This record gives structure tokens, sequence and C-alpha cells, in this order.
């Protein structure tokens, strides 16, 4: 609004007519040489770029975030090198299987994803609003996708296909179990916590390396909505979660989270009893206590949400000095699926995007692709090795060696480690009778008409991770561990791994 | 499901694993050398295409045509041919302005798009659940699709930038009345009519024109959802006509439609009251009433949703001899939008998807393009005029010339018609009371929190339709026409023809 | 050159080692977590975007233009309005046939594409160094890219595919003559005219409309390389005219040109006995003499090629108030085809590229697209007609009407003018004796391998047009005329309109 | 040519006229609903796919390959279980540097590349003319690519950036002196040998690894162009190897290959003084003499160039059971790069195109994507593990563990083998004096105006390798030893790893 536009091409022609195209007289047919209309339609028609594959639906906002206590003994980070260093960030919030249109109140995990423009780098934390996954191996994520998502031919969610899947994968309970609790639909991207989930690492000054997880805590608080009440949102507003989120910012009530992180040493990691890199287990805060970090806050809604939203690109591969990776195989593929999926989504120059860009120096030689805007490196040579001092490398910024055992090979999981319940067990345990009727609740409502045979599979699981756990599951299906037990003599998946 | 398969990569080797990626040692880093890893994740990360710009949201079925009347002496057309011939075709239901996870049960127009294969071509009837639109000029398109759907900073639908647009527009009324009143919520694509909604042609065989409306009315009854029970729909299933209409064919209770005609001689356009070629308008069925042709039945689903709904493209532009356009403004631009949309969406070689693909002979010379699959036109000369009978025109098909009047300009359409408001007075007179009170309930629910002056705008709009209409769409805003009235001295869009 | 440059990758992170990849041991497997290495081979295959379907070899300038004569009271075009009132430009010279890779120095037309960054919008004058083409309307012209390219079979350029479609388009024979003549091959791009072969329209301040043709004369003088010149150049260098445009600039030697326009009142259209819009006809000097205008200079080789000479889309389309379109059935065509093929090759965003990139205010409302980088028009409201002064029509621009008499129909060009072959004859006769004997000599060595009954019909046309131009030409083939006119009765083409 | 075709669209509508646009009077303006036009003009502009961004030139035929001795002791795979048993191939020969429609007679490495249509899956044997290469680690692939192709600003190879280059990689000068050789041109594909350069390995039906080298050897003999023949052909032809392969292939003349192995156990990988899996070396015949498997003759030119020869992919991870990979830096990032590069220059979807698609069965699940044709698995379950027997994995083709020692790092190459020049200086005393002569001029002539302190540095590492060479090279540039020695001082690549 505010200052007067005359409409013109891309090319900057007035237009003459906005209301009434080119033809040969009144109530003749339309002419080719109807310029504008030509151009308006065929532009038109390629607005629509693909939908991530995953995490369609979210919410995006600009911020900052504080350095609030010293960590350099842990990481040479340069945004964490100073208390009260402030750096810019952008967050995108989503939920995970519904498509561009789909509720956001649905019963899902939420998508966390956190971009930091560092004077070293972007770094993107592409995390969840749960500290652990479904899977531990990226072979199972594509299922995970078809599973949660719609029959190739009812173009349906399908319960039978989604717990199917997840009834096979005994590791997939602790998740299972959190997205099932009260926390399965959180009363918007403000009352979540989000999780780095993986285990990273980070480098200090010394070349040292320590094991890391990231907590982002809400300082708005755990809020969440049951079944009924999230179903009288959605006959209301499929986009609650914009609603609340952009409608916060714009009445100046700015969102914080408080950044923390668990800290080990190298060498802990072969003395815990727990697999340190297995996604579907936490690190006990008994353990490992939630050392403070920062705080960050959401303060500034994006002028426009296809340009900064929309085209936002998350790499977990965006990782910047003294702040590193680990042999997580779960983190490990997604070290190069995102800035795969993101050359096919929003192009191969998808850093020329503002939201994506570096706000620190960048020499990559990257050349040419399609949409080249920003100067293409000019006429600098396009080599290296050269005579020029172009592209010289940066060896002080390497990290020290990781220590390898083993030959390469297919590493079977389950016999490294086969430990699926305990974890679940002390949360099921930390949960009130009311939160323990709610995840029976939610369980029964999930499964719905599933096939019968993955009723009793997930019912003998959840006995075998607590035997009150199955009986409440168990009861809330209309259904009893006994027959649950009857049943796995001739389940239909006998032979298989995850089949116990 | 049944006959067991063996996972292969696509070059068809045997897959060793599908659980566990290949590492270095059983706790180590991920190897490159991990093929099906690397095939499996980038694939898919490719799966999804754009959705369509419009009617993204939509679902699918195969079914039979069936003639049941003789319409020869006004149309060669070969599908028509003789009473008992049966014609294959694949129909796709929409709405307009849902993303393709939207709720299906939303107050909006649908989509009822028809593909017949036919031995001279296939004929793409692109219809709507309504026989007018709000537009008469394609110029308009492109802002309707803004105005009905996401704000571009809050991503919401706006009532104000809705709305706004509507009340410029005196012509839309007419599909303003339509969509606001109950028939807004057909219960499912079943219980709806469709419409060509364009005046089209028919050449018979002695080369005389016709001005044909096609009609096609539902065999299950219209029957609609209130805003309420739409709501309480939602809250449960986003996909409800998809449910509705997959579960129907699946219990073999197949919808049928009964297709009409109203046929008007050439000459008669230029003795008609009405714009016969105007969008915004109907032609009386006292002046053309219905002439009966045949019937059709959606009988199968297709076995994989996204190869044959997903990607399925439907344009204006296919038709066959004795099916042809008129010079409708809005008809013409659909002549090429279409063709172009489907090329970028899926790709210039989409008539090899099965769905699209003509079941007649085709020789096109249409060389190379990406994924080029079927032969390409082998080794055949490529170009006319040739020495070597390839390519040669069908001139037996040539339609009779089009008399024009007038020279080629910008023509104004609201010096040639400014009828806007006696057709939807006619409509508004036919409804009872209930529809009356519907239409009024429904239009200030829609109009929500749209800025004052434009709800003032609408009240005008409606009053100058008739003083009924008026009075009852203010009431239910909370407003009167006298406050209505005294607003248009400051109407801030004044200087604009389409304020009145 | 000179700073010295740190590589980083393109989120700005340093790279440690760019001549070592990340291994399981030194001679061990590839580890995924080698983060550089996906960056900068996932980016490296994305390099390349399609060439050009047409003119895909070719040479970019920037320069300015001059005007030197006052023409404003034919045209109020912006850049015209003063003497000595300078324009910046971008040119592209180019082949026609050749690929990327294809030699420079070939026999061909040549394209002179020129883009005005004017003060009322890009003006693109896309020319050739002819002022005719083969062609007349624009069905052909997919033809023709398949006469003169590769055969879908041997992949070779094949005389008979050429030929057989030139012979049977006997109004072609304007352009064949040129192509066949000395000036079929330049002595690179600075050694040869521009025309925009077409009929264009001028609007002057009072509405009056003038048919124009635009000349460009080259300040170095017309200089030519016969066949063997050409293939000693090719045997050294492909690249010869860039090597001489590029070398000639980077010394200091700029080359000029000189715009002349030939004008026709809108009246004198229907007085002429040459039909004024068919691009195998010019206009006689004679009738209509050459009026200075202007001259421009090429003076800056672009800093990157892919970014500013690869990237460049030109449209016809691309017109400004005081210059506008002619109903020539060629440019008809090519005022929608290019913006099309430039969606497809450089993007619908292609108008950030800063080649192609306005000079002037730009407000067209485009929204989102893949690569969207500059904005994309905020917050401002996104459809028109709205109540707050966004993306205002400009009725000041508005063409006078254009008349037209007749039905729209398919109207047989060869009814409407057959007068093939007088230009041609004139055109014969202007030369000397050696470039007759070049004519002759080129024709022959182009025909090469051509069937017989193809040879026999261009020496029939080429009698027709003058019985000297029969004889050399048929001499030069080793065939007489006697031969070609006994041919005539079993030409296999026999039924066929352009068989003479 | 032959059966009469009739013109249709792609939708199978006839085609009235393919000679005349649709326009409002015989000379008025074009019409939109001119539908055959616009079909016709927007597929054509969307024809032209991204070339390969290396070995664009190339030229295709099928054939066959038959087994002649056994090595199943060796190898399980299937194409190599029996004497006599015949498997059908497509081969591609390219040039590396030339892009579309660059001369066939560079002087280049050739490409060699295989696709065996096995009942185990396709084996991609994606080989060139040389058993070795320019480079051992990926990093530098695509600055080989800039090196070796065009200048960003000058659009032209660059002598400079070539050289500069090369000179920095001392591994280099191996693959240098073979494509400086005779047989850096050769005459014609069937005139040359092909290699898989790289290391694989075999793993017999006992689970033990074999390392291997394949050699096909040309039956036709090893045949050269001089650099003056090789411009000769180049003046008159740039499709010279099309025009020879196709040729020959029409005339019944079928090149034939043999193919040969190389074959050492594991454990001698260890045992070796050379690095087994360099790139830049090969394995002496003496210690692995060549072991005779099979002969493979080209005998069908494709049907159709684009569709089977453009739109072909080879992927070095296209590999069969009893045919794996190698630790080999070089091919270990080959494993991905293909696979990805064919995902945007053919399509996610590119398995459906006739020459890419395996020819036994094949269970992916790979789902969806642009252009789907083929079924995309129907109904089928999209997940494992599930219930129902789909998508099992194959563990009988599981490998024997590969032994690893060390950690992860990023290991440098030039501390594990530093041999640059024993296989070189070998090579140079197999020559005779007319070939070392050729050698010299050769470089001479490819260095031409390279600046002088890269012309120096290519003297002394060409002395370190042979004093005799250094001489010849150094003289043929007109420049002495002592001159190029002097130059070390002040050569402005000092401080960098690969400068001797
Ligand atoms: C100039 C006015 C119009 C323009 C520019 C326009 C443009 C479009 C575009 C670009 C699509 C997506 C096409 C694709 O990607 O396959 C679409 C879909 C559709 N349109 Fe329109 N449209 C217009 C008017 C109408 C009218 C008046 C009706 C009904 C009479 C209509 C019915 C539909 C239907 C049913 C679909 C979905 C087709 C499907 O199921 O794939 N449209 N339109
Ligand atoms: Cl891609
Ligand atoms: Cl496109």
């Amino acid at each position: 609004k505010c200052p007067v536009t005359h409409l013109t091409t891309d090319a900057g022609a007035p237009v003459v007519d906005n209301q009434n195209s080119m033809t040969a007289g009144a109530r003749g047919p339309l002419l080719a040489q109807d310029l504008w209309l030509n151009e308006k339609l065929g532009n038109f028609v390629r607005e629509v770029i693909p939908e991530r594959r995953m995490h369609a639906k979210g919410s995006g906002a600009f911020g900052t975030f504080t350095v609030t206590h010293d960590i350099t003994q842990y990481t040479r980070a340069k945004l964490f090198s100073e208390i009260g260093k402030k750096t810019d960030i952008f967050v995108r919030f989503s939920t995970v299987a519904g498509e561009r249109g789909a509720a956001d109140a649905e019963r899902d995990i939420r998508g966390f994803a956190m971009k930091f423009y560092t004077e070293e780098g972007n770094w993107d934390l592409v995390g969840n609003n749960t500290p652990v996954f479904f899977l531990r191996d990226a072979r199972k994520f594509p299922d995970l996708n078809k599973a949660v998502k719609r029959d190739p031919k009812t173009n349906k969610r399908s319960a039978t296909n989604n717990w199917d899947f997840w009834t096979l994968l005994p590791e997939a309970l602790h998740q299972v179990t959190i997205v099932m609790s009260d926390r399965g639909i959180p009363d918007g991207y403000r009352h979540m916590h989000g999780f780095g989930s993986h285990t990273f690492s980070f480098i200090n000054a010394n070349n040292e390396r320590f094991w890391v997880k990231f907590h982002m805590r809400t300082q708005q608080g755990i809020k969440n909505l049951t079944d009924a009440e999230a179903e009288a949102i959605i006959a209301k507003d499929r986009e609650s979660s914009q609603t609340d989120l952009f409608d916060a910012i714009e009445r100046g009530d700015f969102p914080k989270w408080k950044m923390y992180v668990q800290i080990m040493p190298e060498l802990d990691a072969e003395k815990v009893p727990y697999h340190p890199f297995d996604l579907t287990k936490v690190w006990p805060k008994g353990d490992y206590p939630l050392i403070e970090v920062g705080e960050f806050e959401l303060n500034r809604n994006p002028e426009n949400y296809f340009q900064d939203v929309e085209q936002a690109a998350f790499a977990p591969s965006n990782l910047v000095p003294g702040i590193s990776f680990s042999p997580d195989r779960m983190l490990q593929a997604r070290l190069f699926n995102y800035a795969d999926a993101a050359r096919y989504r929003v192009g191969v120059n998808h850093y020329q995007i503002p939201v994506n860009a570096p706000r620190c120096p960048v020499h990559s030689n990257r050349r040419d692709g399609q949409g080249r805007t920003d100067g293409n490196y000019g006429a600098l040579p396009h080599y290296e090795p050269n005579s020029f001092s172009q592209w010289q490398e940066q060896p002080q910024y390497k990290e020290p060696p990781l220590k390898i055992s083993g030959a390469a090979d297919f590493w079977d999981y389950r016999e490294d480690d086969n430990d699926y319940f305990s974890q679940p067990r002390a949360l099921f345990n930390l949960m009130n009778d009311q939160q323990k009727q709610a995840l029976f609740d939610n369980t029964a409502a999930a499964m719905g008409d599933a096939l019968d045979f993955i009723k009793y599979r997930h019912i003998r699981n959840c006995y075998a991770c607590d035997p009150a756990y199955g009986e409440g599951v168990a009861k809330a299906l209309g259904m009893t561990v006994a027959d649950a037990q009857a049943a796995r003599a001739t389940d239909p998946a006998q032979g298989n791994p995850g089949l116990l």
C-alpha cells in the first residue's frame, strides 16, 4: 500500500489496459499480439515450485541469539566466542507428514530448524521438538515417508501402512511413545522444545573433540492440545500455528528459548553403557547435565512468505569451525541428502536467495547454473591449484582424526545394540495417571482401523516395554494381552528380525 | 501384496541389506560406496512435482460415456455418431483455492474435468460445478488466484484481499451468489452438477456452426453441507470427498451424470439480448432448452493416484472434429494457458503418461524433450513439406470461416455489456426463504473481518441487484443499507470503472 | 587474480583441504561426511542449462547508441526523443544451425540481437544479417529447424533433408540466394549488416501509425570468406568470430553501425504492389529510402560469458511506447515464442539476471517462481483491481485501433501473394560475374549429395527466377536445365502446392 | 518414409493446415485460437536438454559381447558364467572437453562407455581410451573441467589455464604424456583401445575378492592422426568420428574389441611397490599379465540419436554380483556423481528410457517423479519392513568385509605415494624416435601461448621424468632446460605442494 504504482511488464514497458484483452472486434476472438496477457499468464503458471519431500507445512520468523554463558573451553565456534555476542537467526517450524495445505494441529513430530548467520558460515541446527526419532539407520527414512503419508492408491493416510511399519521397528517405540503422548500435539510452535536430537561434535582451540547434544527449552512453557481440542481448532483453522506465531510477533509478544548442551569427552563414547550415536536414545541428564549457553527470540515476521519461508533451505552439513558431526548413521545421511533435495527444489543457485545467503565472506568458485544473478565470480581464474593465489585452502581449521575400528561392511545394528525398551519404560514411569491414559487413548485412536495382527504386535512390544503400558494400550484398543501373545505364532511377519 | 518381491536397484542389481547402511566399523562413519543408499535417497528427494497453480486438491476416476440420443444433425463428432456408442473417460474433480493438503469440504467452486478417449483425439471438457464464473476477461484470472489464496505476508486466506477484488467486479456477483448459496459446499463430488460453463461450437457434416453449452446433471441428486456440517466433517477428515468417491466406487455404487446441450444457430448470437459469450451469464432454458445426448458413470478407482490423478493434464484446447471453441474471452486464454501450465508441471513429454495418452492414431512429429521413452518417431523424416508422404495435413476437417466486425483493439467490456445484476436477481428470486437466509449467513461469514468499506460496497452491489438481497446481507453483517449508501462518497476505490 | 582468496563453502564455512578427500585410512574408501566434496561435485553437475533451440553459438558485447537525427514526428519512443541522447545496449551475434561447440565460420544466416535499456522498458530488436528470411508463416519454423540441423538417425547435417524442404518452398529462394551468395559467410560479426527484417510500427505523439523497417549498416565494410577461406579458418579455430570480436574490443578498435529506417504511412500498406508484411520481401529503397536515426558502438567485453551472454534472453515482444509490431505472420509468432523459450531455458525469474533486467522502474506484480531473489514485491497487495492504488494501468500509451478485413480463417498465403522470384531476380542481376559464379559454386557445394530429383527441383525454381541463374546452378551441379525440366513429370512431391 | 502419415496433435486431433496460421483476414494479425501453432511451437522450444557436463560430444551403437574364456574361479558374475554366453550391449564413445557441436578430431582423451544388459542388472563399464588419468583424487575433477574447457571471460580454450593446472600436478605427467603422444588423436573410435582405468574388484562364488583391471583391445589396430591430418579433417567435418563409425556399421563392417583382465588377489594390494588404487598408475603386465575373457562387436546404428545416444546414462555404480568397486579415490566419487548428474540431465525417471532400462526383473519401489509412465509399482505397499513379502533384501550377494587401517582424516596423497615419473619415464623409453618427436611437437603446439613460467615448469617436470624428454620439449618450445631451472626460484606458485 501507500505509494501509487503504475503496472509495467518485466522489461519495464507500460501496460495500457489490465482489464480488457486485445480482440478482433468487441465480441471477437483473442489476438496473439496481446503481449501483456501472454507474459502475465505464462509467468502465472510457473509460480509453484515442488513442496519439501518432508515437513512441507511450516511457519518462519527472523530473530537473534545472545551468548549468556562461556563454553569456549569446549568449542572454538566464533558465534559463541564471548558473553553478550549477538547472532541473527532464521527459524522454520513445521509438521512432518502434512502437504502444503494440511492442518497445523495434527498429531505429529514438529520441525525446529535454525539458521545462524555466523562470521565463519551459516550454521543450520535442523532440529525436532523431540530428542529422539523413530529410526537409527537412514535405510528406513524413505519407508517412514511412505508409511506416515498417503497410500499409493487410496491417496489417504493408512493406519495399516503406518503401524505395520512402526510395529516391525521395536527401536521406534521411544518416539512412538513421545508422539502418542500429550506432547504429540503442541499448542503451537511457541509451547514446544527443540533438540538437535543427534549427537554432534565440538572442537576447541586445542583441537580436542567433545560429543554434544543441543536442547532448546521453551520460556513460554510446554502446552499441548488433546485430540478433541485439536479437531475443534482444525474445524475453524488449518493454519492455527501460523496464526498463533505471526499474531504473537505482530503484537510484540516475542517467543524465547534457552539453549543448553550436554558435553561428553570423545573417549567417554566407548565408556557409556548406551550407544551414544543411536538416534532412538537420549543421554541421561544425571550422566550429562544440561550446560546453559544462550537465549534466542523470534521478533520479525518475514515481509514475503514465499521468498523467505518457502525457499528457505536448511542442511545439517551447514557446520562452522568448532561445531561438527558424529557417526550417528541417520545424521551421516542427512549430511548429503538436504543439499541434494535443495538443488532440486530451489535450484543449484539457491544460496543467492537472501534467507539462505551467508552474511560473511564467500569464495566457493561455484560457476553458472540456471538463474545466475550475482556476478558468477566474474573473470577470476576458475581452477586450483593456480599461480594466482585464488581459492586457497584453510588448514588451520582441520579437525583431529576420528578413530575407526572394524572393516567396511553392513554391520547389523540389532547385533550391536538391542536395548529397545529401557528408555521408553523410563518415560512411561515419569508420566502421571492422566498422561498415561492420554498415551493409551491417543495410541488406540491413531491405530484406528489397522489390521488386528498389527494391534496385537504393538500390544506385545508395549508389554515387553512395561506390563502396565501393554495393558493400558490393549484395553483402550478393546483387546487383551493374552490374545496379543496368542497371535505371535501366526503373525504374518514371521521370519523378520524386528519381529520379537 | 501376494507375489513375494526381491528388492533391486533401478538397474536390476540385487540389494543385499535394506536395514543397515555401509559403515567403517559398526559404530563408524557412513561410506560413499553404499550405492543403494545414494540411489534410494537421491530418487526419494525428486518424487514431488509442482502442484497445479489452480485446483491443486482433487480426486479422479475412470468410467464410460454412452450416447442415448441422436444429435448428429448438429455435430459430426465421432464419439456422438451413433446411439449406443460407448467412449472411455477419465474425470478429475477438485476444489479451486486449496493447496495439495487443504480440506475437501471448503466453500469454493468445484472442478469437473472430463477426458474422452475418442477415435479422433482426446476431448477435454474442463468444467466447473457452476454454469458461470466470477470473470469474463482472462486479464483478471491471476488476480483471482491471489485474491482467493494466501496473502503474500500472512500466508493465510484474506477476506480483505478476496472481497476487495470481488466487490470491484460487479460482473462477479452472479458466481459470488452461487458460491455463497447452499451449493457453495456440495456433499462430495457425486451430489453436484458439472458444466462446460463457456459457450463452445458444434460443426455438422454440412460444415454448419452452432453455439453450444454442456450441462452434466447428477443422477444422485443435488446435496449440500451447511458451514457447520462442513466444519464438523473437516475436524475428522480433510480428504472427505476422496473418501466419499473412492468408497462409493469400491462398493460398486457407481455415480452417474446425464449430459445435455443447449444449441444456438450461429446467427442467433447477434439476435439474443444477452452477450452469448459472457462467462458471467447463462442462456435461459426457456430460450434454449436442454437437449439430452448421453450418460456417463465413474466405475474404476485408479491403481496409482500419482500416475493417473496427479499427472492428469486437461486442456480446453483438446477438441475434436465437430466440437470447437467460441470467442468467449476467458475460453480463448485457456486455449493456450493449460498446455503451457502442463509443459512446466508434468513435462513437454506428458502425453507419454497413460492417463493423458490418446487411444487413436497419433502423428505429431513432436521430437526429443526430457524423458523421451516412446520411440521419438524413430528415423522418419522430421520436416514438412517433404517428398516422402510424412505428416500430411487433413483439410476435410476445416471449419467454416468466423465473421469478425471491428478493429483489433482493447475493447472495453463495460461499454459492450453492463447487465451485471439481472441474472443474479433471477437466481435470488428462485431461492426459498431458507436458501435466502443461507445466502445471507454464508455471505456475512465469508466476509468475516474484511474492512468496513468493502462490506459497504458488497451491500450496495447486492441492493442494486435486489433490495431484499442488499437488506438480508446488510443485516447478517450487522450493518444498514443507509450506511452502505453513505459510505460510497468516501469509498477509497473512487475513480475506478467497477465502482458503481 | 590479485587479492588472495580463501576457499569457502556456499554457506561461507572454511574449506580445510581442496587436494585430498576424506578417507577411512590413507588407502581406504571415501566417507560420506566429506561435505566439501559432496557440495563441490553436486553443484558441478548442475552448471549446464539447455542451449538455445536456435542460434545456440554466439558472441556478446556491451556498447552505446547515440541519436544523430530527429525522427520524433514519426515516433514518440523515448530513446529517440533528442539528438545526442545516449542509450546503453547489449548485442548478441550468432550463427543459426550450429550447437554450442559448432564452428563460427559456417555458411549460415547470422543473428544480430540488440537490447536497448530505455527509460520506458528494454527494447529488443532481434535481427539477422539479412533483410528477409526463408519463410513467411511460422507454421514452417520448427520444420526449418529440423531441415538445417541434424538428421534424427545420422545425427549429421543432411543436404537431402535441407534441400527437399527449401526447394518445396519457392518463397524461400530469396533467402537461399542471399545465404548461397558471398555474404553467406561474413568475415566475423563486425563486417556484416543487421536488419529487423520484419515490418514493425512507429506511433507518434499524435497517435498516428507508420510501418517501419530497421537497417543497421556496418561502418567496418561488408567483408566475406569463400568456402575455402572459411574451411582453413575452421581447421585452426571453431571460435574465429569470438576471437575477432573480443580481440577488436580488447585493443580499443570498437565496431560501429549506423541505424536507418524505411517509413511507410499506415494507408500505404494497401497501396503497394508487394505484400508489405511478407518476410520473404523487402521494400525497394527507391519507394522508401533509408532515413538516418543514430549510431551504436560495441566497446565492452562482458566480465563473465555465462552470466551476460549465455543467459541473455531477447524477445521481439520487448517493445516500448512509439515502437510496436505488424501483422507479419512470422513476427506475430515470435511475439510469444521467445518469452516462452526463455521461461524454459533461463527460468521464469530470468529478468533478475543483470543483462536481462530493465534499467527503469518495474512494477509487474510477477510473484514467486524458482530462485526468487529480489524481494518478490514484498507484502504489497498482489491483485487488481484494489482499493490501494497498486498496479494502475497506463492508458496514455494506448495505440490507435488496427483495421481488419476478412473472417478468422486459415488464409492460403499462395492465393494472397505468389511473387516468389521478382526480388531474387533483381538481386541476381545486381551481382557482378564473380559474385554470380560464387552463387553457383556455393549452391552446388551446399546441395552436395542431395538426391537428384531435389537438384532438378532447385534448377527449375532458379530458371523460373532467371534463365541465367538456372543455367549457372545446373552447370555447377554438372546437370542440364532440360533434364531438370524432364524430371518434373515424375517429381515425387507431385500433388503439393509449393511444387511449381 | 513409406507408409503415408496424416498429421495430428499430441492428443490425436487431425491438423487441418500445416502451411498457414489462423489470422483475422488474409493480411491480419495472428489469433490465439490457432491451437496447432501454440502446441507445435510450445513443444519445439522444449526439445533441448542440458548437454553432459563432461564428454558432451559422442557417438553410440548397439552390439553383443560373447564369453570366449572361463574366469568363473575369479568372478560369479552371471554374464561371464559360461563360454559362448552372449550379452547385448550399448556403447557411447566421446571426446571430453568439446561441447555438443565441437570437432570430433581434437587432441583429447576419448570416452569408451559400455552398458551390459545382464540377467542380474545393467553393468556399466564407463571407460577411457587410456589406462590412467590426470588425477588421483576427485577434489581436482571440477578444476580439470574448467582448465580444459572455456575461460570464464574469453569463452575460449586457454593454454594458460590448462597448463598452469596440469604443471602444478606432477602426478598428471603420465596422462599428459599419453594425450600429447600420437595416440592423443585416434583415427576414429574403431582404432583406439578402451580401459576401465580404475582398479575394480571381482568376487567369486567362494566369497573371495580379487582386484581387477579391464583392457578392451581394438581388433582394427591402433591408428592415429597427426595435428595436421586432424586439422584437415576438421576443415571438412566436425562429425568425422560419427561419420566413420555410422558408415562402418551401415556397410556391415562391424568393429570388434577383445576384453582382457589383470587379476590381483586381495592381499597382493599390500605387497606391490606401486599404489594399486592410484589412477595415475598402471599395473605392469610382467607382474599381472592380461587374461582373455571375451569379444564384443558393435553391429546396429540406433534408429533415433536423441532417444538412444543423447539420453544414455552410464554410472560406475551400475555394478552386478561378482563385479564391484575399489578404494581408488577417483572411482569412489564417480560411484555417486554420475547417478546425480543423470537425475538433473535426463530426470529422476531416466531408467524408463529404453537404452537405460534393465532387461531383467526390477523391484526398486522408486515412486513418482516427473514423467512417470510405467505403472509406478501400482498399488503395492510402498514401505519395508512390511507384513506382505514386498521388497525383500537378498543377503546371498553380500561381499566379504573390506579391511580398513587408519583413522578417518584428509590423508595427504603426496605423503602416501610420490612416484610421479617412473611410469611416464618407462612410456617415453618405449617410444621410437618419430613418436618422441611427435610427443615434443604436440606438447609445444598444445602449450601454444601459455605464460613462460608455465612452459618452464613443464620442462622442469619433464626433465625430472627423463633428461631427454625435458630436452626435446624445451627445444620444441624454443627454450633451454637451464632457463627452466633458473626460473624455479621466482616461479609464482612458490609455497605449493605440487611445485617440485
Ligand atoms: C482464463 C481463465 C482461466 C485460466 C487462465 C485458468 C488456468 C488454469 C490453470 C493454469 C490450471 C492448472 C492446469 C494444470 O497445471 O494442468 C487450471 C485448472 C482447472 N481449471 Fe482453470 N483457468 C481459467 C478458467 C476456468 C474456468 C472458467 C473453469 C471451468 C469452466 C476452469 C476449470 C478448471 C479445472 C476443472 C481445473 C483442474 C483441471 C484438473 O483437474 O487437472 N478454469 N486452470
Ligand atoms: Cl536436480
Ligand atoms: Cl518451462
